[PDB]
């Protein structure tokens, strides 16, 4: 009911967080460019998570387009996966309403510690990836935009890949991106997820990608994505594969 | 595959578990007849249950069938939900060489601290349980058997019901089961659970059951009936596996 | 210092609850009639905590006074320990201000759902409690006011004793009943540690702090507060303020 | 009376694995570091209570305060107990085949009783600006009990860099600490760890007040452990000339 989420949703994070363990989240955010909402600090009920995963299963088995290519922008790193445009997502209330959610946004902002701006590119508001055969992965890249809610929806078992490794402190030059060579000169954080769990990611100074799947499994997550106040900064690379396939930058 | 997994299960358990923290475990079977193994405390590796659930899938799918009946034996409480017979289970050649494994067998025997013999009724051994409508569950009973190992294989919200109560430490008489008369004298331990779960149940002394769907969910268990040293069959009250058993009563 | 007690107090509290989750602790304090302020809740700076126990061991060393009787209105239950007389407390500016700081008592509020009032006797308005020999134990019984906040400044390890053992629920009788309420209801006993605070419902919880085992240093203060329902009192029994009173043995 | 490797190999084989102390083992490689804790104990609390008890041999309590020249002057400030200590129940527990049989699976190789008779160590701290400086040992391994810990805001936490080298000419401590990461190690009273002391810079923080810190020491060796070099023994000699 919009007004009820929101006012369920402020009860639900007031049962488990405080100022002080939110700035201790702050802290890992920074730090590690992501922090983990999993069984022990839940971000949303679990019948909420339900009914957005029920709104997302039904949008992959209508609107599933494969991706298989390579992106000039960031080193020829592939894109194996299955893809639901942002432009269909945005027709569930659920989704739409809920990534604007004034609590959700304003729960989250004490972790970011900066203002969380709702108002990306159309194309970009979200993406589902269905990634369901072996060697299938979002190869490393970083994003357009600061900040990204990933809904770890469905994950494999962790024997078959599917993590999501991570290397924070770092910026997108498309121009250079220099992915290998900033692995040679970092260390890799690479992050476990299980089913059920979501994760805040600093899109924009964190190199990240998704390990491939060594056998046939399921990778279903859905990505909610936000601006800080320095991303509204004109959009470069001709590099959208998520929405055109062919895209100027989208080798295959 | 094959006899490799009980290698791999008897080096994961040995990363996880010590004799005193099974004992500090086998110290809650006996006070609730409940011991959950949960995201923190494991039973099996993930990929392991992956293969079960997908064997579980399957056999859903293909063998279902629909239960709507009152248990004379258990005060005619209703089991109203879908279920799978323990003949179409053992088909499965994983489930049913995990439900004998040694080393399984043998780490859960000291949370239960007595031998857990795999030898129970044919109609009893396997037995999963499929609900996916509102009022459905599993009313409360008692098992005929000692030991149970549950799969909470995918478990609905926790707001939408299919909760495990539970009352340790009674009996069942089948001619006079005193349901109802138990819960007015006795506590009720409600235990919430997540897809991906296991738990050991005493289910011979613990009254137990399933919260109803509060809507229509899925619930999808499997269960692993084992035998104790103490375990004749009566009661004509088998109605997973004859939903026209004596005691299965209608509407 | 003085009234920058309030503004720390209020800014410490705020940034580790909500009243969510102080809800919670109001049902758990009135289903044990007593819930601890642990390293995971605590309730005071680490400075204050620091002040009122360097100030609570400088009261003990100048006027300690050991107590050694058995109390009639508790079923003959001992009382072996030292103690320090409120009037005695009350002369720390520190502890008469944090007694009654607005602050502390609306938290706490939240947590007994009702007014607490800082109205009480002026012999049993503050209490130290000291006991540093085997066998010294602060034996079973009640509290005449509905409300007491102890701090648990020097506690033992927990295998030399000197937990508190309580039964809520109950009440303080002529017949008080120690034993036999002992066998008809079960005792909850909780572990306390060094810095802890805990709030007790100390009319209707019948409670007791474990003898020690062995010479150990078990020091507390309690910080008695009021009610509505407290506001006609006997017994001759207030021995922490007369050690000759009419019940002591 | 020889009933401690008993009761010692039963209390250890129902709380460790095979594959649990392999764990330890990755972990006291990594850190130099391994923590006996709540959740890891390694001695019955009784056996811990008669060591705390036959320590508090301090009967041997002799301040000490200097600077070890072999590791860049860093300071010494607490009291000692010399290895006196020599007390028949920490002599038959460091020479115990099933405590050095265990451990002997966390450092992956065997653990050998023979080493210089100069063996435990007593540290009391007692003071403010207490202090175990920067130094490395002699010898490979070292179990500490952390029998009484200050709290943590006072001071007293171990400080280590593991994977580096002793060099009495040239310590090389403050430019060790400019190019590598200092792990600090929260203790409390009834910890005990495994410290490989030869290949980790190690110190304890000096305590901001008045506390009481104290800690055993049981030196052990290993099979590459030479000659006693830098005049520093310090702990034994408090006139070593290596001091100031
Ligand atoms: N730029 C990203 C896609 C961003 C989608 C929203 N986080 C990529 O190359 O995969
Ligand atoms: N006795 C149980 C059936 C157990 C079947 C699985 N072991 C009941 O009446 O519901
Ligand atoms: N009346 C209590 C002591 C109360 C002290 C003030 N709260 C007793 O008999 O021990
Ligand atoms: N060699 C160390 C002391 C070790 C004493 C024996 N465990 C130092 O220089 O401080
Ligand atoms: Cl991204
Ligand atoms: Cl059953
Ligand atoms: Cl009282
Ligand atoms: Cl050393
Ligand atoms: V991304
Ligand atoms: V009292
Ligand atoms: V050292």
């Amino acid at each position: 009911n919009v007004e009820q989420i929101d006012e369920n949703l402020a009860k639900f994070l007031a049962e488990r967080y405080t100022p002080e363990s939110v700035a201790q989240l702050a802290d890992r955010f920074h730090r590690f460019g992501f922090v983990k909402f999993d069984a022990a600090n839940r971000l949303v009920p679990d019948e909420l998570q339900t009914a957005v995963r029920e709104e997302c299963d039904l949008l992959i088995e209508q609107h599933k387009e494969r991706r298989n290519l390579l992106l000039s922008t960031t080193g020829n790193t592939p894109r194996r996966m299955s893809v639901v445009k942002s432009e269909e997502i945005e027709k569930s209330e659920l989704i739409s309403t809920l990534s604007r959610s004034e609590v959700l946004l304003g729960f989250l902002a004490g972790i970011t510690r900066e203002e969380i701006i709702p108002e990306v590119s159309s194309d970009e508001r979200y993406l589902i990836t269905h990634q369901e055969f072996k060697s299938d992965t979002h190869g490393w890249h970083w994003g357009d935009y600061s900040f990204a809610l990933i809904w770890a929806l469905r994950m494999p078992p962790i024997e078959h890949g599917g993590m999501l490794q991570a290397v924070p402190h770092t910026h997108w030059d498309k121009s250079n991106p220099r992915i290998n060579q900033t692995l040679c000169e970092r260390e890799i954080n690479t992050h476990g997820l299980e089913s059920g769990d979501l994760y805040l990611l600093r899109t924009d100074t964190t190199l990240h990608r998704t390990v491939p799947l060594s056998e046939d499994s399921t990778r279903t997550i859905l990505v909610m994505t936000w601006a800080a106040k320095r991303d509204l900064k004109d959009l470069v690379g001709n590099d959208r594969w998520w929405e055109n396939p062919e895209a100027e930058a989208a080798r295959a």
